């Protein structure tokens, strides 16, 4: 219930709303039904449209019109955005020459330069280019200011969890808000696009930009616009803001854009009919920098232009229905379109296994335009699992796609060409960045990167402390001229022991065997200087990692492998090691081939033994160091110690055996030199960080040896890759990898042909950021280089994609 009977009289847009059953005047009163009756006529005018004439220049204040060409406008905030070139001889902010903006030129009384984020719904990222010539403004913006070529964002590639991303540095697991349509099971709730339920703060987690600035005393203007409210409106009403009193003022504002979005779903995201709606947005950006121009505020504002998510084509033909598969189809509620979830339809049907759906979606079609994945099993960089929200069966939709249940929902509900929803790592999802600004830097490219780091720069922006989220702080500076935050690396824990001989063979009973009785003091020192970190220098290039936890583990040094062995999971933590250019791939000789030895460093009781293995008909084992990369014969040996084993599924040993055996010396070919550093990973809870012992639901059979859920790999060279990997005096390059650690190659329809056809792919998929390996396993990389710790954490975010361009 309102009492709609008060008044918006001199109340326009105001900036503290408030309480039921009192009538609004704010720019979402219209979205709650809530207006005062007099809004529209007082708030809302439109006589005379948006632009100055010649003939209404120096006119008598008509208080009717939407915005002033008369004498007291500049002084009132109130003139239409082109007053002072129609009326005073000046030029349009998009024809002015840029000038480099080195300090803030903010009027008298202004504390901090503003902040303004111009965001744009369905801005595909290729639109800088490809719609330049009628974009002037944008482009003005992007070319003078700091651009990148696109930005990543988070999956899904929806509307309302990428700007809630936005708003607070977080992973939609973490904000909560997961999709555009969403079920709450312990809420027992539902969370549309339409309707009242949106509004309720239960759905939103974390700490979005407005707050954060509100609890540390930065004013922010209300950052939603009701629908209706048009853009011409928004943009006066934030310029009149502007010239609200000092201690009235915001110091933040948001504008959104329904376009080019509205459009790219109807017509495609290439359609002819997206040249007009891509002129009306660089207009309205004329409209704000001409605005701030005439209030001094051009040299003064950073400005944020950004979106949510690209658009891809995509049409009702293409669509997968779960009836072509399914019998059961009415036992299911499906979440459809560019992504799918699903759940059972009944929380009484005891009938229902989703190992069954599944199975029953598993390359099933020579062509099938999705996959099946248990959320836990999607590829880590998604980050898309840990929240209750998140149904158990998802479906990646393969780009161009939809799913949909049974065809009854596809014609009763062809009438879109565009969407968007898909993977976040595909071309057409991705979107756009650009800032310009005194804050900004001048004329500057930066490297593409993920639009969750954008919250802790907008916090900088404003002097604010950033809540706990997702970005990683430092690693967008190289964006910004001041402002920057300074981070240090975080400390050590955990140092590491450096155990010597210490057993002696017949110490240990592990069931293990190996035909190495075979046999001088030139090479015995020489092997005993391996054993105390002689070539360490040349497998451990960037400082050893660091253990951020609680934890008693051993550098062990070898010939060409160290590592850092943990008493705890009875095995590495991470293995480090260097294939040049030139290094040669042998074969495991068949003497060796069952040959596991003890490690006279690391006592039996925290070794893993071979029994177990044998008892497990499950599980088998691996190495971290691939013995088919050992220097000489005599090293070979090192490669099949006890503390360099762990547990593998037959299934993975295919994977990672050719990851070992091909692509880790196809890649020191190309990048001349890799250094690699792999390990094991525990994420039983699908959290995205590092398991405690506690949470471990797997062992290997009898014993104490916990199953990793993954393994990873980071392999870094040199950027200069005319330097070898192990003398490179500048920037890093670096791809890694989480490969989920399955007992069946189910995921990979091809998985019966050669390892050739398929593991790559797999590989490719499952790509990561060094960030992300450094949650899962608590440990932190590169601590030891000659580069800024800034660039460091632009390297750790960085994220192999493996499209084109
Ligand atoms: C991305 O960045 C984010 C933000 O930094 C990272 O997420 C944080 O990670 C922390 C570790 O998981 C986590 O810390 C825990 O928080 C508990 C208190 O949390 C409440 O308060 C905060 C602060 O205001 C608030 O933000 C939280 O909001 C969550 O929950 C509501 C829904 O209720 C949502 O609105 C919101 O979206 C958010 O949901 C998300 O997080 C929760 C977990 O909090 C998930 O379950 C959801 O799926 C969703 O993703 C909360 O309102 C605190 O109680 C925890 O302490 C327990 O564990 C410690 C271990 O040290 C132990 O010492 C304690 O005893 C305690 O255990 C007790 O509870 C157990 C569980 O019931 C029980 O089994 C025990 O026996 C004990 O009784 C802990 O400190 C922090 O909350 C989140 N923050 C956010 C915003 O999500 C995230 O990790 C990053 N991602 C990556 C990959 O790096
Ligand atoms: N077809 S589709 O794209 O699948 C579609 F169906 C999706 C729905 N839809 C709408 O019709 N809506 C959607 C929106 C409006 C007006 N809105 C805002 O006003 C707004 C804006 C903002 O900004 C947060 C800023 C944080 C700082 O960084 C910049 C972003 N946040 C938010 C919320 C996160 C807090 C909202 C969303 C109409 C039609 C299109
Ligand atoms: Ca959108
Ligand atoms: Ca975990
Ligand atoms: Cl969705
Ligand atoms: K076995
Ligand atoms: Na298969
Ligand atoms: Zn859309």
């Amino acid at each position: 219930w309102t009492a709609t009977s008060g008044s918006c009289k001199g109340r326009c847009f105001e900036l503290q709303e408030v309480g039921p059953p009192d009538c609004r005047c704010d720019n979402l009163c219209k979205s709650y039904s809530s207006c005062c009756h007099d809004f529209d006529e007082l708030c809302l005018k439109t006589a005379r449209g948006w632009e100055c004439t010649k003939d209404r220049c120096g006119e008598v204040r008509n208080e009717e019109n939407a915005c002033h060409c008369s004498e007291d406008c500049l002084s009132r905030g109130d003139c239409c955005t082109n007053y002072q070139v129609v009326c005073k001889g000046e030029s349009h902010w998009v024809d002015d020459d840029c000038e480099e903006i080195k300090v803030p030129e903010c009027p008298a009384g202004f504390v901090r330069p503003p902040l303004i984020i111009f965001s744009v719904d369905g801005f595909r990222a290729s639109y800088m280019k490809k719609g330049s010539k009628v974009m002037p403004n944008i482009e003005k913006l992007r070319s003078c200011g700091t651009h990148a070529p696109y930005m990543r964002p988070v999956y899904p590639t929806k509307t309302f969890p990428n700007l809630y991303t936005l708003a607070t540095g977080l992973y939609p697991e973490s904000h909560g808000i997961v999709g555009n349509s969403m079920y709450d099971p312990v809420f027992d709730a539902s969370f549309h696009l339409r309707g009242r339920e949106k509004f309720n703060h239960r759905w939103w987690g974390g700490q979005p930009l407005w707050i954060t600035a509100t609890k540390q005393g930065v004013r922010a203007g209300t950052f939603f616009w009701s629908v209706s409210i048009p853009h011409e409106r928004r943009i006066l009403t934030i310029l009149q803001w502007l010239s609200l009193p000092d201690n009235e003022r915001p110091s933040v504002y948001a504008f959104y854009s329904e376009q080019p979005d509205f459009s790219g779903h109807k017509y495609g995201p290439f359609g002819p009919e997206m040249t007009n709606p891509l002129r009306e947005i660089d207009k309205t950006v004329g409209q704000l920098m001409d605005g701030l121009k005439q209030l001094r505020l051009h040299r003064c504002v950073n400005v944020i232009f950004v979106g949510d998510h690209g658009m891809e084509d995509v049409t009702c033909d293409r669509t997968e229905f779960l009836s072509n598969y399914l019998t059961n189809v009415d036992d299911i509620t499906l979440v459809p379109g560019t992504l799918g979830r699903i759940r059972a339809k009944s929380i009484n049907n005891s009938k229902y296994d989703p190992k069954t759906i599944i199975a029953a979606l598993t390359c099933k079609k020579p062509d099938q335009h999705f996959k099946p994945y248990m959320k836990q099993h999607l590829p880590k960089r998604l980050h898309y699992a840990n929240n209750r929200r998140i149904e158990d069966i998802h479906l990646l939709v393969d780009r161009r796609w939809h799913v949909a249940r049974k065809p009854l929902d596809v014609y009763k509900k062809c009438f879109f060409q565009g969407d968007h929803g898909f993977d976040n790592k595909v071309n057409s999802m991705q979107t756009v960045f650009v800032g310009y600004g005194p804050t900004f830097k001048y004329r500057t490219k930066v490297p593409p990167f993920e639009n969750i780091e954008l919250y802790n720069v907008m916090c900088d922006l404003l002097g604010l402390k950033p809540a706990p989220n997702n970005g990683t702080h430092g690693s967008l500076n190289h964006l910004l001229r001041t402002n920057t935050f300074r981070p240090t690396m975080p400390d050590e824990v955990s140092r590491p022991n450096y155990p010597g001989i210490m057993y002696l063979q017949s110490e240990f009973d592990l069931g293990c065997t190996c035909d190495d009785k075979v046999e001088n003091k030139l090479e015995e020192l020489n092997k005993r200087l391996h054993t105390k970190g002689s070539t360490k220098e040349r497998h451990l290039l960037y400082g050893r990692p660091a253990v951020l936890y609680r934890t008693s583990y051993d550098i062990l040094y070898h010939t060409d492998f160290e590592s850092g062995y943990s008493e705890i999971f009875l095995m590495p933590l991470w293995t480090s090691y260097t294939i040049s250019k030139q290094a040669e791939v042998s074969s495991i000789p068949e003497h060796l081939t069952n040959c596991v030895r003890p490690d006279v460093r690391v006592s039996p009781g925290f070794s893993q033994n071979c029994l177990a293995y044998k008892n497990d008909k499950q599980m088998s084992y691996g190495f971290l160091f691939p013995p088919y990369l050992s220097s000489s014969p005599e090293a070979k040996y090192d490669a099949f110690l006890v503390t360099n084993m762990v547990p593998m599924y037959p299934a993975f040993k295919r994977v990672w055996a050719y990851f070992q055996r091909v692509l880790v010396k196809k890649y020191a070919s190309e990048r001349n030199g890799v250094n690699v550093i792999s390990g094991p990973i525990f994420d039983y809870n699908y959290d995205g960080l590092r398991d405690t012992e506690d949470e471990i639901k797997q062992y290997v059979e009898g014993s104490s040896i916990p199953v990793p859920t993954h393994y990873y790999s980071i392999i870094t060279s040199c950027l200069d890759f005319t330097q070898p990997a192990d003398k490179c005096d500048g920037p890093l390059s670096v791809s890694s990898f989480i490969l989920p650690h399955r007992p069946d190659n189910d995921e990979s329809c091809n998985s019966s042909e050669d390892e050739s056809k398929w593991v790559e792919e797999l590989m490719k998929m499952h790509t990561a950021r060094v960030r992300d390996i450094e949650h899962l396993t608590g440990l932190d990389f590169y601590r030891k280089t000659s580069r800024s710790y800034s660039e460091i954490l632009t390297l750790k975010t960085y994220l192999h994609t493996y499209e084109s361009e």
